[PDB]
């Protein structure tokens, strides 16, 4: 028993085809299973016939006979059909309002989410669907995971590299950093976990979350976890104030935190406000000094990764008191200055799937294009607030969809927040790059910021872009363009100052030989997100959807601090690089 997700009309029933079993109305769950292949209609019991070995669950085949439910064969003399008047039978007949189309609905209960369309859709229907797609989709996400082989350490050939053995008759997944797995010690009659790995092509090059002396027969599976049922929206309800509302300005500010007054009022003055960041604009420097221009306000950080809570963190233990403050950990190496699961402390750092059910004058939720409407709805679930801050940058990566294969996910789909932020635009901007050499500041505020981002620094004169297409092998999911790696020895030779840099491709089998023949360090874009070095060397390796999406580009060369190489194999963003062009030898 519960709400009919297109409807809210009460029922009985929830569509059992459907890998959510969303509840449905008499006519919305009758429009449903007529439409589309799901026959299977699940109440207090599941609409299945209670014959002795008959396969019947289809709905539009069964019977209420006595107090069971029967197909045409094996139903009593007396029955009524469980599904006709245009509505399916259940609990609470008479209250049911259903849907003028069920269209949006069948398309999120049926899609496999391989087409962009998937997302667009489940990202500007009504809300409650924004929450079952979401559902829906995670789901499906979690399911595919099973779909991959167990891989067996068959060989320990060194430390830090393995000979693996895969599941036969199912496939393998991509060896990346998208793809964390969790090692398992065979037993008498069962298995431990023995931490969280990745892999990378050699034999397999690992990367575990703890050292160990892994023997053979230890084995990798990509854990899955349940998804629970979503209930709060991905925004809550905005509302606009006349005053700073439940929060108390500081009297003194540091000249620190000043050209961030204005907008610390602006979120005292609405339920929510976005603020676009662009890179090295002063996100978390923003946060922290909310709790300083507020500072009775108790205040909850939250983001979805480890990394992001931990930098929160790092940034509040400069300004804020540590004895104030609580990171909140489930029972990975994280932040370890604060006490550990204190939900009561004023200043709450914690990743959203940990999140405690508590209130909060501030909820702070950074790295937003990296969100989920899952995550959003999660936040809303577990957070009470006056106020909801959300920091990020539509310009920047994604959360990565696995499943994603027909057209690419636009910023305005990545979740709610995002889709605010490029439809009217985000409540705050942080207009000034302090990172970057002025040649790339221009180059993305162009390419992605409307003009609007301006340079701290002036131009450096060691910002260079190279037009060479190479060679690009392929191989089990990744790209080389050794031609590239090659390009960028010569110029090492012609100017070893460079041998400081940073070596960023789209891929990681480029970055594998890349650090073998130049012996730079490697970051893949999406691993470099939130980093900065002093001279970054980026080979685009290929001009494909993914070495040519603009927010991984600008992720990309926004790295450098004073000085980038860029080896393109795309004219287009080539051509928009305010970099200095250099000749092949
Ligand atoms: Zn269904
Ligand atoms: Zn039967
Ligand atoms: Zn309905």
């Amino acid at each position: 028993v519960g709400a009919c997700v297109l409807c809210n009309s009460q029922t009985s029933l929830r569509c059992g085809a459907c890998i959510r079993r969303p509840f449905l109305c008499c006519k919305c769950c009758y429009d449903h299973v007529i439409s589309t292949s799901h026959k299977l209609v699940l109440s207090v019991n599941p609409y299945v016939c209670n014959a002795p070995g008959c396969d019947v669950t289809d709905v539009t085949q069964l019977y209420l006979g006595g107090m069971s439910y029967y197909c045409k064969s094996h139903k009593p003399p007396i029955s009524f059909p469980l599904c006709a008047n245009g509505q399916v039978f259940g609990l609470y007949k008479n209250t049911c309002v259903g849907s003028d189309n069920v269209t949006d609905f069948n398309a999120i209960a049926t899609c496999d989410w391989t087409n962009a369309g998937d997302y667009i859709l489940a990202n500007t229907c009504t809300e409650r669907l924004k929450l079952f797609a979401a559902e829906t989709l995670k789901a499906t996400e979690e399911t595919f995971k099973l779909s991959y082989g167990i891989a067996t350490v068959r060989e320990v050939l060194s430390d830090r590299e393995l000979h693996l053995s895969w599941e036969v008759g199912k496939p393998r997944p991509p060896l990346n950093r998208n793809y964390v797995f969790t090692g398992y010690r065979v037993t008498k009659n069962s298995k431990v976990q023995i931490g969280e790995y990745t892999f990378e092509k050699g034999a397999v090059v690992y990367r575990g979350t703890t050292t160990y002396k892994l023997n053979v027969g230890d084995y990798f599976v990509l854990t899955s976890h349940t998804v629970m049922p979503l209930s709060a929206p991905t925004l809550v309800p905005q509302e606009h104030y006349v005053r700073i509302t439940g929060l108390y300005p500081t009297l003194n500010i540091s000249d620190e935190f000043s050209s961030n007054v204005a907008n610390y009022q602006k979120v005292g003055m609405q339920k929510y406000s976005t603020l676009q960041g662009p890179p090295g604009t002063g996100k978390s420097h923003f946060a922290i000094g909310l709790a300083l221009y507020y500072p009775s306000a108790r205040i909850v950080y939250t983001a979805c990764s480890h990394a992001a809570v931990d930098a929160l963190c790092e940034k509040a233990l400069k300004y804020l008191p540590i004895d104030k403050c609580s990171r909140i950990i489930p029972a990975v190496e994280c932040f370890d200055k604060f006490k550990v699961n204190s939900t009561l402390e004023q200043y709450v750092f914690c990743t959203v799937n940990a999140l405690p059910e508590t209130t909060a004058d501030i909820v702070v939720f950074d790295e937003i294009s990296m969100a989920t409407n899952y995550d959003l709805s999660v936040v809303n679930a577990r957070l009470r607030a006056k106020h909801y801050v959300y920091i990020g940058d539509p310009a920047q990566l994604p959360a990565p969809r696995t499943l994603l294969t027909k057209g690419t996910l636009e910023p305005e789909y990545f979740n709610s927040v995002c889709r605010l932020m490029k439809t009217i635009g985000p409540d705050m901007f942080l207009g000034t790059c302090r990172r970057c050499p002025a040649e790339i500041v221009d180059t993305v505020s162009a390419l992605v910021y409307d003009n609007k981002l301006k340079a701290h620094k002036d131009k450096s004169a060691q910002c260079f872009k190279m037009f060479y297409k190479g060679v690009i092998t392929h191989d089990v999911s990744s790209a080389i363009n050794r031609p590239q790696i090659g390009v960028v020895r010569e110029f090492l030779t012609r100017n070893p100052a460079w041998r400081k840099a940073v070596f960023i491709s789209p891929y990681n089998s480029q970055n594998a030989v890349a650090s073998k023949i130049l012996g730079l360090p490697t970051q893949t874009v999406d691993s470099s997100q939130g980093s900065e070095y002093d001279y970054v060397i980026f080979t685009q390796t290929t001009e494909t959807a993914h070495s040519c999406n603009v927010n991984r580009f600008n992720v990309a060369i926004t790295r450098a601090k004073v000085g980038i190489l860029c080896i393109m194999s795309d004219r287009d963003l080539y051509d928009k690089l305010q970099f200095t062009s250099l000749e092949i030898p």
